[PDB]
């Protein structure tokens, strides 16, 4: 299994500049690059990361995305003087060149190579690229837009030639349309594209009418392309995140790529003078962490535009924090998107609904400054494990097995309290490890995570939820497989409980959401659009400071890792586990989740049961007005 994160990087590629007045031009300088390695190594990330070494790239893997003629004529460029630079620069739009930018040109892509191979050979885990000059908006016979050669889609082609893959997804989080990405895919159903840019409707560079929502691809393509256009500025956290519950991952995940690139423009972020969005380089860290289940975790991350220098630095520090697997940073203050956001996300939904399945939208119808981001650190131990008595395993390297005498009175206070009559000294070790590991959890940032095998579930719950209350814990996010009912009170707004169950019943509290899902060869599929829909944006919106998972005894869950792994996202990572008697296959799959390790991918799953979208659907219905997160369509005003 993999491990580890590359980080290519070079200061040869700060070595190009732009060499005459340009006001448009002059945003994008060596610094960027220069910068955000510093903030890397500031924050002990670069020396955390594999130096994988840059290279160019070879002629004939230039001209599998690129044009001899273009090529050629680019090649020619270091003999130019600064006149001669200055007039090839304006036979293109938004670009200019410089004696060494061809060379810098064939790093960059030589780079993104690089990462694609150590990815690909499993010499590690995932990894990031810091290249100049950018990439997605260059194509076959032109630079535009700072780009010269495109990168990221050098990275797929190299991919599917060189690697025989069927399935590669590009993310494109730049502020800009990658319509040189958008270009070469087009026809091709084994590159899917999504791309997020400010458009203004079309008033927006590079001002492209297929950069609208309406651009599905062409063909054999259509549907492997998805256009998500901003048009106003000030996107924020929650639009950013809406896009991603409510158009990418649905998609993402039923697509199920073999390899996943991010086209990582942080132009997107707040302060950013191209982008003008509001959304905080936190977000980076979740937008990362969302799609690290894809793949086994295979994801090339490729610089494309960042152009405020602070910003910039924050935001590649958060990305990079989420490639090394670092707990991510509670995300406050989410809610729903606002409605230019709510109706491009409709929009595109509904023209893409032919072609993915989720999309269908009837019943039987159809100077700036912002804080700086607190420090990240990985826990001591990730993962504490508290299998059944007598049964020792083997436990990943940041994983530990579990009892004091302060806990120990803790333990006999709640006895003589609460449960009288119990005297199974069993259960009372449960509890004694439930209130151990909650605080390394809580206070001690020792531990990040943990599991725990009970056999009395009530008792072991009641003990977990009151404890971690007052750990404190302000928010408490339950998320329980089974039926029936749980010791839990969920009328004060400390408390939200997702339950998963088998039988339907009513919902009346907005502060519960239960997902009877039927029994069948669909679970999955329905189980998977639950998660994205509806568990993430509710848990995201509530923000809790600890997740309390239980499962109860009573097969079906080739769920639990993708759920055990995105809800990580919530509460700093925080999870605390209560698996009910021992199975050894769900434990260290849960153990294999909480600590870090690459997902399975699930594959392809018979779609979900028209009964199920409908179910989920009622919830949202339901839950939206409390939970704005959940909106994937303009409200309907008075
Ligand atoms: O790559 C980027 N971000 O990551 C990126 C790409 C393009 C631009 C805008 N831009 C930059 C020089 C320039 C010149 C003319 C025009 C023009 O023709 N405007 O109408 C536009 C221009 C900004 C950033
Ligand atoms: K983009
Ligand atoms: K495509
Ligand atoms: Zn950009």
């Amino acid at each position: 299994a993999a491990s580890g994160s590359a980080l290519i990087f070079d200061e040869e590629m700060s070595r190009y500049k732009l060499l005459w007045t340009d006001p448009e031009c002059e945003i994008e300088v060596p610094e960027r690059l220069t910068v955000s390695y510093e903030a890397l190594r500031t924050h002990g990330l670069a020396q955390r990361c594999k130096a994988v070494p840059v290279r160019q790239a070879t002629e004939q893997e230039i001209l599998l995305a690129h044009s001899e003629e273009y090529l050629e004529a680019v090649k020619q460029t270091p003999g130019m003087n600064v006149e001669e630079l200055m007039a090839f620069s304006k036979k293109y739009n938004a670009v200019y060149f410089h004696q060494n930018i061809y060379h810098c040109a064939k790093l960059a892509a030589g780079a993104t190579l690089q990462l694609v191979d150590s990815v690909m050979k499993r010499e590690v885990r995932n990894g990031m690229a810091l290249v100049r000059p950018p990439g997605h908006h260059s194509q076959r016979s032109a630079a535009n837009g700072f780009c010269v050669f495109n990168n990221v889609a050098f990275a797929a082609l190299y991919a599917k030639k060189n690697y025989n893959l069927n399935r590669i997804l590009i993310v494109d989080w730049d502020v800009h349309h990658g319509q040189g990405i958008q270009y070469c895919f087009e026809e091709d159903p084994s590159v899917l594209y999504f791309s997020w840019h400010r458009y203004e409707h079309q008033s927006f560079w590079p001002n492209l009418p297929e950069s609208d929502y309406s651009s599905v691809g062409k063909g054999k393509g259509s549907g492997f392309n998805i256009n998500l256009p901003w048009n106003k500025v000030g996107m924020t956290n929650s639009d950013y995140l809406a896009a991603f519950f409510h158009v990418l991952l649905p998609v993402a995940y039923e697509f199920d790529p073999e390899l996943v690139i991010v086209s990582a423009g942080f132009d997107s972020a707040i302060g950013d003078p191209e982008g003008e969005m509001c959304a905080l380089p936190e977000i980076f860290a979740h937008l990362t962490h969302l799609l690290m289940p894809l793949a086994a975790g295979k994801m090339c991350v490729v610089l494309e535009g960042g152009y405020n220098l602070t910003s910039l630095g924050q935001s590649v520090c958060q990305t990079v924090h989420s490639l090394l697997g670092d707990p991510t940073p509670r995300i406050s203050g989410l809610g729903t998107a606002c409605d230019s956001a709510l109706e491009s996300i409709q929009n595109v939904r509904n023209v893409q609904s032919s072609y993915w399945s989720s999309f269908k939208h009837l019943a039987q119808s159809e100077d700036i400054v912002w804080p700086e981001p607190l420090k990240r650190m990985p826990a001591s131990v990730r993962t504490v494990v508290v299998p059944p008595p007598g049964v020792e395993l083997t436990l990943p390297k940041n994983c530990q097995h579990s009892i004091s005498e302060s806990t120990a009175k803790e333990v006999q206070r709640i006895r003589d309290k609460h449960f009288h009559d119990l005297t199974d000294q069993n259960i009372l070790r449960s509890l004694g490890n439930i209130i151990s590991v909650l605080d390394r959890m809580m206070r001690s940032d020792e531990v990040c995570n943990g599991c725990v095998v009970v056999s009395d579930l009530s008792v072991s719950v009641q003990c977990a939820l009151q404890h971690a209350l007052t750990e404190p814990a302000e928010r408490v996010l339950v998320v329980y497989v089974g039926d029936g009912e749980l010791p839990v009170k969920t009328n004060d707004g400390k408390v939200f409980l997702v339950q998963i169950c088998t039988k339907e019943t009513e919902d009346k509290c907005v502060n519960r959401l239960t997902l009877c899902l039927r029994e069948g060869e669909s679970l999955t599929a329905g189980f998977m659009q639950a998660l994205l829909g509806l568990i993430l944006p509710v848990a995201y919106e509530f923000n809790p400071a600890l997740v309390l998972g239980i499962v109860e005894e009573t097969r079906l869950m080739r769920v639990w890792g993708h759920m055990t792994c995105l809800i990580q996202g919530l509460a700093r990572g925080r999870m605390l586990t209560l698996l009910q008697g021992y199975d050894k296959d769900l434990l260290e799959l849960t153990v294999s989740a909480l600590s870090g390790a690459s997902i399975s991918p699930l594959g392809p799953l018979r779609a979900p049961k028209p009964e199920d979208v409908e179910m989920m659907e009622k919830q949202r219905q339901r839950l939206q007005e409390r939970w704005g997160l959940l909106r994937c369509t303009v409200s309907e005003s008075w």
